[PDB]
């Protein structure tokens, strides 16, 4: 039941509704242009040329094509990253980034004849990511082939935690080297306790609407559910799950599940020597390192259960690749498609400028101001009709938080502490304008944004001959070498990914992909930040040797007499010297990889997710929208960036129509009216 | 009621027992040597010359002095930090570090006539930190003066969160600029809910033994508690608190408390425009930025409620300075006193070497092996009778985790991935040897240590003339300038601390002291890692300007209609150009600042805290003890490092006496026997 084309994946998830937006399938909303605009010549800015900004541009292009003769849309896209694809028409990165969709091309002096690609950011795409596949179809066509991402368990995998080793594929004990493994037993207990059963008895510990989450997932993914059922999930049952469990961490939930299983006798004493609490703790930590299909979630144990449950409902781990050499091609293709679809009515200019401030000011028709600096620090100011701020939360903070929270007669905005030139704005209001009357409403949105949690992440890469996998010391599973390794060595998760530039001679050795504390623990060894090498011609050899040295561990295998150094040390050492690499998202200007919500964070991220509903308040006249995975309930996924873009453009349409929701398509209207409004007064 | 000398602080906390060790006052246990050793000539290693290693050394000195003629203790202390005081027997750091007790001396070319000191690590010491003050008396005498640390609220303070500004000193509303402040209301709500009342009705939401924590604190601190109270807390009531609440975060607890208060009407809707969940969220986040007396605990909201409760019981925020110019002097003095107290029976040698591996091996008397590398990267191997591993958990992991979990015929240990020379050990057992028969037991301790949470932290410093605070642009409150600023600007917490080298001409401008995500968000701007400048003669001017720029915010005050750039911008910009600085503990080899326990982490930290009880199993030939704040229930305090050292030495004494607890003094026995053992042995 494996999808083989973009269209197959697209259709698989076309109906899926997420539980915070249960009244709408975003792919259905996105099928036709989102609405209509009054006649006019619009001047719009998009800050950020990542997935969110480019999806927003595409939707604007679709809108532009519907405008009558004499009307049109001009977009200024601001993109500060010198390596963005937008500024481009050994390890090469120049022109190979679209924000956090970021490739590194390994070559020997001719980039048109490379060895492999490192996917430094996004790399694996859930089957049920329906908006992602909708845009992949726009970019590449339904016919384009996709592959199963070689996740732990999708390819032969070695797992190591403490004294436990496993070698496996999937979850059928027939496919495990040790079918009696305690690791597979704890997986079944934790899956049972978190997901439960789609049919029959409810066995999950944390029900939604009094039933196992599996049963709710089937309703969220139906073509014709109850309408009544979707509204009840939206307004009653998911809010009640949040009220109950938003204060419970994933790690706490795992321990609750394991405790009950241990008391029932479903899980036996470990070694039968450990006492009750040591056994339970061992199982919690074993599951922590093993995970849900993408490696250990131990480092993610502080997320809310609500956040994990979103991923459970989505079947997040069932992932595919894109029909590309480099994932940045997706975003580049969407940018080109935006310009094509605008059919002459969309004009786009790219600015290599960093936006420092946004506000509303003045008394002219265009009041949405952006203050920016070019690559030699010269200041620029421009006013727009509407602005989409398509940057993640730590990048948005300085832009929206330094103007105060209410009317100001005059402000000199800009990066004064840097020594840079300021600009005087008059009759100034905050850009994220939720009230004409409330500074507190304006402060709530800003303070929420600034306190969202950006998960930390790093990726260590090297280039290895694929034939290294055929060495006698590389274990096999039914003749196929092990190609994923999940471990407590400090490396966390490692993958030997065939080169997409092609059986390929080379593989990308993702030696370590870490989250959260696992990333923190390595960071002292990276040497140069955010990228080692910082140059095209360097190699991060010293850094990488510290990773090889973390793999230099004596690993005992069952039946063997004595431990020997781990074979994976030998594999890591087979990578060539040149082109060793690390990228640390934490010391990138994103200040991490992507939003993941902690306990209590729902209320902050959900405010952001609903922000575009300000467009219902007609007299407010707020011209700023936000578009990033940080303003979604899928931080860490293109799906989140894309959903937030959709929200932003939908809201822009309602604002352009002075609060009239009838200007949205029938299918798009729920993007705005299916959420709780962010402005209670005035109504609309 | 304010302590004014070391002795006054020492006596104030001499009886306090922490709830995970409630049967014993560590200062009372430490009043005499901890026990006796059989006659002999002991070879002991201490890995690490920080507070834990040096306190362990002092206690070994006290023991050595009791040995008969012909007996003695030889200690090899391994210390890899080239800036340690142990190797020294514009911004200067050389010789001014004792691990995370770390001074930076600001001078103008003569280090004997400096301007100020930056306390880069430890800087403020709770009154009731009884072991800390016990050792401070050994180092300085009871008569030595101390001062109240100028925490937010101890000095005039400005607090900024969103649109809210408060200026205050203390918790008496008469000395708040706005006695009707919502900040003061939420602080009272959260105090009532978490701490409650020492007398009368119980009002707290999370009771211990069915009463308010305030009542338990008083018991724990009593010279003469009621009969059975400490045992019942240790075995029943504190375990029951953990069972109930270790799965609840601090942020979750705050929200529960605020929700009840909001429903009761104690906290009103924020203004007329916010809905219920918005107002609740506002108060949670307002309290988050304000804190408990040491600045906002929002970044610490993921800690377990259990962990916060330990700090509540301890009255942790009521803190003092040491009688020093630089805090490192404390540890230096304790090292010298260790040698003096040994009475010529303790010999100490310092090795400027990094330990890479520990194990048990061979058949000789001294079986505890350490593999190390000197400053030329040459390998060294040495065997000892006993070893104290006095390094925090991320530094300990490579030393204890790479040898497997059971007997090995031979292992070639060392940093082979780095290309460094290995050493062959034969008949090898892991160093942290909990079992002769259970690899899982051995794995539990290793995996626990490797998964403890190291909180992230950074400090940004500059030098400013103290007279800057007398300028008309610096606000005065109750007769003094503002000297503490707690803000959501990104700086988190800022302090203008008078130089200790002296009223002083200069002050240390601690521009930003951040924890956890607050630190993550800054890290991309630090420039050089872990320290900018990396040289004595440089200045982190570019970095600091990014901090000044975070302060370039328009702040509306009640006292002026036209908001202006925050006054604190101007103060930060008043710092001189030379000697601007940041230290990032995360990119230091500690991989962060100090342990703070997440939900669930008790199970791992408490295993480490109790590890020294292995000495009870006489048939188990385990020669290794651990000594750091990582292995305590006071990560982030010298008190934790000192408690762990006391544990380590107590366990060493029992092991050296082949399991005989009577070799501990009457007052020190409970250090071992008051805890649940990590090995099962017969009663009594
Ligand atoms: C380590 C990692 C792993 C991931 N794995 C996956 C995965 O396998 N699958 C998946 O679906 N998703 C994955 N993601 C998530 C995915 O990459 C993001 O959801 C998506 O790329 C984010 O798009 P965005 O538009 O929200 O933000 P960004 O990609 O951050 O784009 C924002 C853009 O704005 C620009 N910008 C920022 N500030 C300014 C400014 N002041 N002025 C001008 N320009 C500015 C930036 O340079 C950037 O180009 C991963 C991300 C990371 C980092
Ligand atoms: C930002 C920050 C703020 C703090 N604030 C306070 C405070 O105000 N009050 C308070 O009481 N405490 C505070 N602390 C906590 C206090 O600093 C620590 O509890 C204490 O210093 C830790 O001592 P330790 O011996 O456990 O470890 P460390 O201080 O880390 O010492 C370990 C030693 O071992 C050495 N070492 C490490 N690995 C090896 C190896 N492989 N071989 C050889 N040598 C090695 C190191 O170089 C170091 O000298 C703070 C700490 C930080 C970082
Ligand atoms: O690596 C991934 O699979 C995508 C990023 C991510 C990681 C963990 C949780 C959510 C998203
Ligand atoms: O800064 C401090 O007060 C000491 C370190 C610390 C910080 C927060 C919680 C525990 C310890």
């Amino acid at each position: 039941k494996i999808a083989t084309t973009v269209g197959e994946a697209r259709l698989s998830g076309i109906n899926y509704r997420h539980p915070d937006s249960a009244l709408v399938s975003y792919p259905v909303a996105a099928a036709a242009p989102l609405g209509r605009l009054p006649a006019g010549n619009y001047r719009i800015a998009i800050v950020g040329g990542g997935a969110g900004g480019i999806a927003a541009l595409y939707e604007l292009g679709r809108l532009a094509a519907t405008l009558p003769a004499g009307s049109g849309i001009d977009v200024q896209i601001y993109e500060a990253d010198p390596d963005s694809f937008l500024h481009d028409r050994a390890i090469k990165v120049r022109g190979l980034k679209a924000g956090r969709v970021s490739a590194a091309l390994v070559h020997n002096g001719d980039p048109a004849s490379g060895d492999t690609i490192y996917e430094v950011g996004a790399m694996r795409f859930p089957e049920i990511a329906g908006l992602t596949w909708h845009y992949a179809s726009a970019a590449f066509g339904d016919a384009a082939p996709i592959k199963v991402f070689p996740n732990p368990g999708k390819v032969p995998t070695e797992f190591v935690f403490g004294n436990r080793v496993d070698r496996y594929v999937g979850s059928d004990p027939k496919d495990w080297e040790d079918p009696d493994s305690p690791t597979l037993k704890v997986l079944g207990v934790v899956a049972g306790g978190l997901v439960g059963n789609p049919q029959g008895e409810n066995v999950a510990m944390y029900p939604i609407a009094n039933v196992d989450p599996a049963k709710i997932a089937a309703i969220l993914n139906a073509a014709t559910p109850p309408a009544d059922a979707l509204e009840r999930i939206q307004t009653k049952y998911w809010p009640e799950f949040i009220a109950q469990y938003d204060g419970l961490t994933l790690g706490a939930a795992v321990r609750e599940i394991v405790t009950v299983a241990f008391e029932k006798g479903t899980l036996p004493p470990v070694d039968g020597v450990l006492d009750v609490d040591e056994s339970i703790s061992y199982y919690v930590e074993l599951f922590g390192r093993f995970g849900f299909g993408t490696g250990g979630f131990k480092p993610l144990y502080n997320i809310s259960l609500v956040e994990m449950m979103r991923l459970i409902l989505w079947d997040y781990s069932n992932e595919y690749t894109l029909p590309v050499t480099e994932n940045v091609e997706f975003i580049r293709n969407l940018f080109l498609k935006a310009q094509n679809v605008g059919a002459g009515k969309l004009v786009v200019q790219v600015r290599q400028e960093r936006v420092a401030n946004a506000c509303h000011s003045g008394t002219a028709s265009a009041r949405a101001q952006l203050l920016s600096y070019d690559s030699h620090n010269a200041v620029h100011s421009e006013a727009y009709d509407f602005v989409i701020l398509a940057v993640p939360h730590d990048q948005l903070t300085p832009i929206v938080s330094r103007s105060g929270f209410e009317h100001a007669a005059s402000q000199n905005l800009g990066d004064a502490g840097l020594g840079l030139e300021t600009h005087t704005y008059n009759q100034v209001y905050p850009p994220l304008l939720l009230s004409d009357s409330s500074p507190a409403a304006n402060a709530r949105i800003v303070t929420a944004i600034g306190q969202l949690h950006m998960a930390r992440s790093s990726k260590v890469f090297a280039t290895v001959k694929t034939a290294a996998l055929d060495q006698p010391w590389v274990p096999q599973w039914r003749g196929e070498p092990i190609k994923a390794v999940v471990s407590d060595s400090g490396l966390a998760a490692s993958y030997v990914v065939p080169s997409p530039i092609v059986a390929p001679e080379y593989s990308s050795l993702l030696a370590s992909y870490t989250w959260e504390d696992d990333s923190t623990r390595l960071r002292h060894d990276f040497g140069l930040y955010p990228q080692n090498p910082a140059t095209e011609t360097g190699t991060a050899d010293g850094m990488y040797r510290t990773m090889v040295n973390r793999a230099y561990r004596y690993v005992k295998y069952a039946g063997a007499s004595n431990a020997q150094p781990w074979w994976f040390y030998q594999l890591l050492a087979e990578a060539r010297t040149a082109d060793r690499f690390v990228f640390d998202w934490t010391t990138n200007k994103t200040a991490g990889g992507f939003k993941l919500d902690m306990t209590g964070d729902h209320h902050q991220s959900n405010l952001c997710f609903r922000y575009h509903t300000h467009a219902l308040a007609a007299s407010l006249d707020n011209r700023f929208f936000i578009a990033s995975d940080s303003y979604s309930h899928l931080g860490g996924w293109l799906e989140g960036a894309f959903m937030s873009a959709l929200n932003a453009v939908a809201g822009l349409i309602v604002r352009a129509n002075r609060g009239d929701v009838s200007a949205l398509s029938t299918e798009a209207r729920p993007l705005v009216i299916g959420l709780r409004p962010v402005v209670k007064v005035p109504a609309a």
